[PDB]
């Protein structure tokens, strides 16, 4: 009897099946990975804009502190006449 | 005699089969490592978009204060211009 070699064959079919599962998953991995370029692009521009927004807003704060002391100074220059 | 000797060809396959399995099981591990790049980028896209909107909205609010402050800087100076 060669029930030894129906072992060499049982495992062998088991391995080929793993290979086929593995490949299916490598395929799925490959599709989902095509999505990365778009995600990378989206993340990049949205980070550049966020930084430009916050930049231009920082610059508003400084231009508004300035205008608060243009009023402050004009009210005190004005009040001394009245 | 040879009716048994066909594992000597089966094991020459049982082996070249972990050849693929490993060049795969280890490819799969770099497949999942680089796959981590996606929830993060996804997170950054829509979180940085949210932050951009919030910053845009605060920019908005500041432009209002900025212009409601020059509407006061004008009409007060028009009265100071009566000298």
């Amino acid at each position: 009897l060669r029930q030894q070699l129906q072992q060499a064959e049982e495992a062998l079919v088991a391995k080929q099946e793993l290979i086929d599962k593995l490949k299916e998953e490598a395929e799925q991995h490959n599709i989902v990975m095509e999505t990365v370029p778009v995600l990378k692009a989206q993340a990049d521009i949205y980070k550049a804009d966020f930084q430009a927004e916050r930049h231009a807003r920082e610059k508003l704060v400084e231009k508004k502190e300035y205008l608060q002391e243009q009023l402050e100074q004009l009210q005190r220059e004005f009040n001394k006449l009245k």
